């Protein structure tokens, strides 16, 4: 369990429910 | 187990439900 | 389970349940 | 279980149920 | 099990459900 | 030119040149 | 010239020259 | 001219050169 | 052109050059 | 030209050189 840069996201959404449900 | 510049995504949504879901 | 730049992907959504799913 | 650069996926949606159903 | 850079797949959607089903 | 919900491609590379051209 | 919902694709890599060319 | 809620892509990478061209 | 809530793309990366190269 | 509630992309990137590119 050697990790040297890594769990890279760039611009991220994560771990979300709903995105942009808009107009109910 | 040896992750030198592992797990990159790039301008990810990740683990998400609903995208754009709209109008309901 | 040697990973040395491992797991990319690019403009991913991952894990997702509906995409786009409007107008209901 | 020696993975150099493995797993890529570009531009992709991975493990997702419904993608565009939409108009119901 | 030796991989050097396996497992490519571009511009995919991969274990999923129903792809554009729409207008019910 | 009426188009209801035309020009659908799922999972596409459209307008490519070079797919997987790898090891020159 | 009309267009409903149209023009749909999903997971989509289009209007690209190069795609994993990797290794040279 | 009449575009409802059209030109969709979902997950794309669009334009683009060069896709994970990598180990030169 | 009228737009009603056009131009959805979900996730991505657009107008881009390289794309993951890496270790030159 | 009548826009409701267009242009939207989520999670995105957009008008992106480089995304990545490590290990020079």
């Amino acid at each position: 369990n050697f990790l040297v840069h890594s769990s890279n996201n760039f611009g991220a959404i994560l771990s979300s429910t709903n995105v942009g449900s808009n107009t109910y």
